[PDB]
């Protein structure tokens, strides 16, 4: 029932998916040099350091901003791809079923935490 417990937990699935390589092409913002027609296909840009950073600045009240922030990583390489089939696509896929599959658990102890303090 520990209500705090979720930021040490995201700090750590962090820095497993920087070791990871599919991050490599999301651990900063996309370079418009490479790309100068990303601000006209996406709205909000968003990356793994800056997420990092938010998380350490105390910015984020809870695990569900944060899950919304990398959820929007994965959302943009998606509207961003030329194809389904596309390298970049292809690593934001399996990094975003790793996510996925790490972040339940710090989102259900944080839900049950609450609903025990307010019991
Ligand atoms: C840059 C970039 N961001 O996402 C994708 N899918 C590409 C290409």
């Amino acid at each position: 029932y520990d209500i705090q417990a979720w930021k040490k937990q995201c700090e750590e699935l962090l820095n497993l998916i920087f070791q990871c390589e599919d991050s490599e092409p999301f651990r900063q913002p996309v370079d418009l040099l490479e790309y100068p027609d990303y601000r006209d296909i996406i709205d909000t840009p968003m990356d793994f350091a800056t997420v990092r950073e938010t998380l350490e600045a105390g910015n984020y009240e809870s695990p569900m901003e944060l899950c919304k922030d990398v959820r929007l990583i994965f959302s943009n390489s998606k509207a961003y791809t030329p194809s389904k089939r596309s390298r970049i696509y292809s690593m934001s896929l399996r990094l975003s079923a790793f996510f996925e599959e790490h972040i339940s658990s710090v989102l259900s102890d944080y839900k049950s935490a609450l609903r025990f303090h307010k019991r």
